[PDB]
DNA sequence: ATAACTTCGTATAATGTGCTATACGAAGTTAT
DNA sequence: ATAACTTCGTATAGCATACATTATACGAAGTTAT
DNA sequence: ATAACTTCGTATAATGTGCTATACGAAGTTAT
DNA sequence: ATAACTTCGTATAGCATACATTATACGAAGTTAT
C-alpha cells in the first residue's frame, strides 16, 4: 500500500511471470489496454483502479453490448492486477459487487445466450466424405483425414497438430491406432492411445501416401499444403490452430456456402464441432456417459450435458411419466 | 458514520437491480410496517434498537401472523442494517432469543407452514379430458399453461417469461423450452425444459389460435379477452396473479366454489404442479437425483418435504 | 465485555428462556454445576471461563473416563453460556481447540464406542408374545400391547405415551389404525396415521377390555397399573418415559434375568430397541430404505444405516464382486 | 510478539496429539532441511523471509525433487508460521508465484504424480491359488492380509490397528471389521468393514494358527518369526514397513526381483489394492456412490483418477 | 356493462471463481 | 413394607433451526376493449 | 548366523455443530 | 496477385490448481529370538 511495496510486487510478478500461461498474460495486457484507454478518455486514473471508475467501466462494457462472461474477464483481470500488486481488488467493493450482480441479471433478462460449437456429426462426416472422396487434390485428402482424426477421436485442436507419424502405429485388420499426450496437469495422466476405423484409417493413409509423411518420422502428421497442392512436412513446426479451425470453416462453406446470418459467432463449423457431434452421436447410440464424458477426457459433465441437451434421449423423467 | 451509512444505502438504491423486484417490495413493506409501529410508540425507526425490534416481533406475533412472516420482518430489518454497514438487530440476544421463542411458542401450539394443494397427473388427465374439447381461446391457453406447469415444474414467473424465440424442438418433435433465470439461478447457460409429445400438441394448438408466434420476441402466454381475441405482447408479460388464477379457476371448474373459511390453499395455485409432480415422480420410483433435476433444485430438502404421505410395510411383515 | 453488558445479556437470557427446551436448560445447569464445583476444588474462576482452566477441566472429564460426546456437551454448554452473555467462547481459544482435537483422537484410539439400543425384533416380539399371551395379569396384557404399538409402529416413547383412545379408530378386517402428531417442527408435518395387524390389534384390545379405557375417550391409551393389578386411567396424565422404557427393561429380564455384564449401558432392552429391531427386520425382508428411513419418520439415513450395518444385506459391493 | 509466538508454538507442542504423528514427522523433517539450507547461506531460519523461502523452493526443484515434495516443504513452513500467529510464506507473491512456476515448469516437462501398481482380483485370485496351499504361518498371515486389503480397501495403518475385539459376524457368518479412525475420519461411530465368506475363511485360518485371539485386545496381525511362531501383542502393532513389504514380497514371488532403476512402484505396495479394487468395481459397473462407500471417500476425485484407462466406442459407431 | 385482466399491498412459502483455452476477423508473410 | 411409579440428575445418542434472499397467495381496487 | 522384523529419515501421494432427546440409577411418592 | 498460411488482438467457452494436513514408499541401519 506504498509505492515501494507495489514496485516490489510488480517486480515479483515479472520475475516469476511463468507462473501463468502466456494466454493469461495476453488477456491481462488486453484488459489493461482496454481499461487504460477508457480511463484516459473518461478522465480517470487507471492504477490503482477506484471502485467507482471500474463500475462506470463495467457499465460501459455492458453498453458496448459485451457479454457477461466478457465483463467477468475484465473485472477478473483487474482484480488479479491489484491482488498481485498489493492493492485492494475492485470486486472487494460494494459498488462493483452490486453492479456486477445487476448487469448479470439485466443481461440474462434480454436474451444473452452462451454459445457453443455447431455439431459436426456422422451425418456431416459422411456428407463431406461423399463430396471429397474421389478428389485427386492433396489438400482435399488432407482435410478428410483431419475430419477423421477429429470426429473419430474428439482430440482438441492444440493436440491434433501435435501428432507425429510414429505415434500412428497400426492394429486389428490393419486398423490404425495413436499415443497422444493431451493432459497438461500433474495428477492426471501422461497420456492415452487412440484408434481408427476402416474409414478414418483408409483416409489418414492417402494423406500419408501423398503428404510424403513417411520420410523423417520426427515429423508431424499434419502439415500445410501450398497453392500448387504440394505439402510441406516439418518436424520443427505445427499447423497453427487457426488453420485447423480453418478446415472446419472451409468445409462448411463448401456444403453451405458463404458466411451468413447476423455477422458473427458460430455460424459454421469450428474446432469443437467434431467433439460436440461425436458425443451426441455416441449419446444417441445410447453410449453410457462414461465414454461420452470420456472419449474426450471430460473431467466434468456439465460440459457434455450442455452438448446432448436437445437430444430426445436427454428429455427427462416427466416426459417419461407423461408418455406412460 | 452518518455519512457512510447515507452512502451505503444510497449505494444500494443505485444498483437496485442487483436484487429481485420482490426483495425490494418486501423491504419497503416491512419498513412501512415497522415505521408505523414505531410512530405509534414514539420510537426512532432507524437505526433500530433491539429492544424496540423485540417489542415489534412480539407485536407481530400478537397479531396472529405466521412465524415465516415474522421472520421476514426481521430479515428485511436485518438487511437494511447490514447493507447500511450497521449492526443487525438479530445481532443482539433480545432479538435472537425472541425470534426462537416466538417460533417455539408458535409451533408448540401446532402452527405449520403450509404448501400448495397438489396438482397431479390424475388431476391433469381429468382437467385435460374435459378441456381438450373446448375451442375457446382461453381454454386452449389455460390447458397449455397447466400442461407446461405440470410437465416442466417451472414457477409462475419463469413460465410468464417464456418468449416465443425460446422454444426449440428435439428431432423427434418434442418442444424444448429454454429457461434463462429462475429463483435459484441466473446464468446465460440456462436450462432446456422438454415437453412431452402431448403437452407439445397442447402448446402448439395455443400458439396457433393465438398468433403469439407473430413475433419471436413475444411472450408465449398473454391475455385473451372476453371476445376470445388473444393480446400478444413482447413488452408486457401475463401477470402471475393471472397465471395462478388459471389454477384456482380450473379447480373451481371441477370442484365448485371454495370455502368461506378465508384459508389459503383451498384450491390449486401457482405451486400446485411442482408439489404434485415431485410427488408423482417419487411414486413412480423416480430417483431423487432425477426428481431434483426435474424441479431444478440443487439441494434435497424441499423435495423430501413434498412427499411424506405414503405405507403398511408392517401389518405386512406381521401378517406373515 | 463489561459487567453491565453481561448483566444485560443474562437478563435477556432469562426473559426469553423459552427460546430453549427445558432439556437444554437442564443440561446447561448440569454442566455449570459440574464446572463450578471443579473450579472451586481446583482453585479457579468459573465465570468468565478462562481457556487454560476449561482445558484442565476437559482433560479432567477425559480422565474421569467420560465419553467424547459428553465432553463435547460440556464445552458446548460452556460456549453457549459465554456466547449468550457477551463473553468470548472457550472453543475460540487455541489451547481448548487443540486439546479437544487431541482427546477425540486419544479416545478413539482406545476403544471408545458410541452405543445404541439393543434390537428388539420380531424374534423377540414372538418370544415374549409366547411367554405372556395366556396370562390373566393386567399389567401383563398392557405390556404386550405396548410391545406391539411399539414394534409395529416405531413411534418414539414421548409419543406412545401421548396416544388417546379416540386416536385408535379401526379398519380392514377389523384392523386397528392411529393419528399421532409426532413432529414438533414447523416445516415438517402436523402428523401421521398408523396401523396395526391381527396381532398388535388383538392385543391392544384386551388392554382396552381390562384397562377400562373405553370410558372417557379424552383418555390416554397407556396408564399405570398398580400392585393389585388394577389400572388407573387419566386424561390428565401420561405414563412417564421412565416407565415406558421400564417395560422394555422389565421384559428383557423376564427372559434373560438380572442386570448383567460390566455394570452399565444398553445391556437390556430400552425405549429404542423396538424401532431398531423393526428396521432391521424390515431391511432383512428387503424393504426399500423409504419405509425403513420412513416408518420411523427418519429425516437422515446415517441413523437407519448405523442400525442395519451388521446385516448381511448391507455387506457391500466388494463382497458382492468377490462372491461373483 | 516474540512472547506470544513463543507461546503459540509452545501451545502447539503441548497438545502434540491434536495432530498425526506423521504431520509432526514432516514438520521436523522440513525444518531440518530448511534450517540446513539456511545455515549454508547464512540465513535466519525463523521467522522465514519469503525471498529466502523462494530461494529454498527453487533449490529443492534444482535437486530434482517432485512438485508434491516441494509443496510439502512449503506446507510445513506455512504451518510453522501460521500456527505461530505469524504470516505464512505463501502469503507473499515471491512464494505464491514461485510455487506455481515450479509446478508449471515441472509438469510442462512431463512430471506426473504416480500411483500404486494395481492389485486386482486376478492378482488376488492368482496369489491365493498359489498360497492357499502353504501351511507356513507367514503365508497364512500374508494371504489373510492381502485378502482384507483387497476386500476392505483399508489403508496399511487402519489394517495395522485392527484389534481382535474389533471383529464381529453377520448372522450368515461373514466377518465384520470395525474401524475407528482413518486418514479421513476420527469418530467413535466408526465403520464396519464386512469380509466375503472366502476372505473370512482366510482370516479365520490366520487367527487359528497364530493365537492372536488369546487376547481380544490383541492386534489381529503380528510378527511371525523364522521358526513360524507368531508373536502376538496388544501393545505393539506390525509396522507399516512390514505390511507394505507383504505386497512387494508377494509381487516378487510371482514376477521375480525388481528393476535396478531405483524407481518407485515397480512392485505392489500399500496402496495397490485400493487402486485395484476401485478399478475392479468401476469395471463391474458398480455405482460411483457405492465405489466411494467402499474406499470411505467422502468426495469423488481420487476415485476418478484411479480409473482412466478403459474403450473403442468409435470404430464401433463408424464400422456400423 | 362486463370479462378478464393489471396493479399493488400485505401475508407467507421456498431455496442454497480464477486461470487458460478457443473464435475469428484481421493483418502480415511465403511461395507460387 | 413394597410394587409401581414419579421426579432427578448426569451421561450420551439423535437429531434439525438460523442466513439472506427471492418467490408465491390472494384479493381489493383500478383498467380497457369490447 | 540369520529371518524377519523395527525404526527412522527423506521422498512423495491422497483427501475434504449446537440444540434437544433418551438412559438409567437413584431417590422420592402413592396406594396397596 | 493470391492461396494458404502465420501472428494478433479481443471476444468468449472451458476448464482445474491452492489449503492444511495426514498418509504411504522404501530402504538403510539396528534388533532379537532363534
Amino acid at each position: 500500500a506504498t509505492s515501494d511495496e507495489v514496485r516490489k510486487n510488480l517486480m515479483d510478478m515479472f520475475r516469476d511471470r511463468q507462473a501463468f500461461s502466456e494466454h493469461t498474460w495476453k488477456m491481462l495486457l488486453s484488459v489493461c489496454r482496454s481499461w487504460a484507454a477508457w480511463c484516459k478518455l473518461n478522465n480517470r486514473k487507471w492504477f490503482p483502479a477506484e471502485p467507482e471508475d471500474v463500475r462506470d467501466y463495467l457499465l460501459y462494457l455492458q453498453a458496448r453490448g459485451l457479454a457477461v462472461k466478457t465483463i467477468q474477464q475484465h473485472l477478473g483481470q483487474l482484480n488479479m492486477l491489484h491482488r498481485r500488486s498489493g492493492l485492494p481488488r475492485p470486486s472487494d467493493s460494494n459498488a462493483v459487487s452490486l453492479v456486477m450482480r445487476r448487469i448479470r441479471k439485466e443481461n440474462v433478462d434480454a436474451g444473452e445466450r452462451a454459445k457453443q460449437a455447431l455439431a459436426f456429426e456422422r451425418t456431416d462426416f459422411d456428407q463431406v466424405r461423399s463430396l471429397m472422396e474421389n478428389s485427386d487434390r492433396c489438400q482435399d485428402i488432407r482435410n478428410l483425414a483431419f475430419l477423421g482424426i477429429a470426429y473419430n477421436t474428439l482430440l482438441r485442436l492444440a493436440e491434433i497438430a501435435r501428432i507425429r507419424v510414429k505415434d500412428i502405429s497400426r492394429t486389428d485388420g490393419g486398423r490404425m491406432l495413436i499415443h497422444i499426450g493431451r493432459t497438461k496437469t500433474l495428477v492426471s495422466t501422461a497420456g492415452v492411445e487412440k484408434a481408427l476405423s476402416l474409414g478414418v484409417t483408409k483416409l489418414v493413409e492417402r494423406w500419408i501416401s501423398v503428404s510424403g509423411v513417411a520420410d523423417d518420422p520426427n515429423n508431424y502428421l499434419f502439415c500445410r499444403v501450398r497453392k500448387n497442392g504440394v505439402a510441406a512436412p516439418s518436424a520443427t513446426s505445427q499447423l497453427s490452430n487457426s488453420a485447423l479451425g480453418g478446415i472446419f470453416g472451409a468445409t462448411h462453406r463448401l456444403i453451405y456456402g458463404a458466411k451468413d446470418d447476423s455477422g458473427q459467432r458460430y455460424l459454421a463449423w469450428s474446432g469443437h464441432s467434431a467433439r460436440v457431434g461425436a458425443a451426441r452421436d455416441m449419446a444417441r447410440a445410447g453410449v453410457s456417459i462414461p465414454e461420452i464424458m470420456q472419449a474426450g477426457g471430460w473431467t466434468n459433465v456439465n460440459i457434455v450435458m450442455n452438448y446432448i441437451r436437445n437430444l430426445d434421449s436427454e428429455t427427462g423423467a416427466m416426459v417419461r411419466l407423461l408418455e406412460d
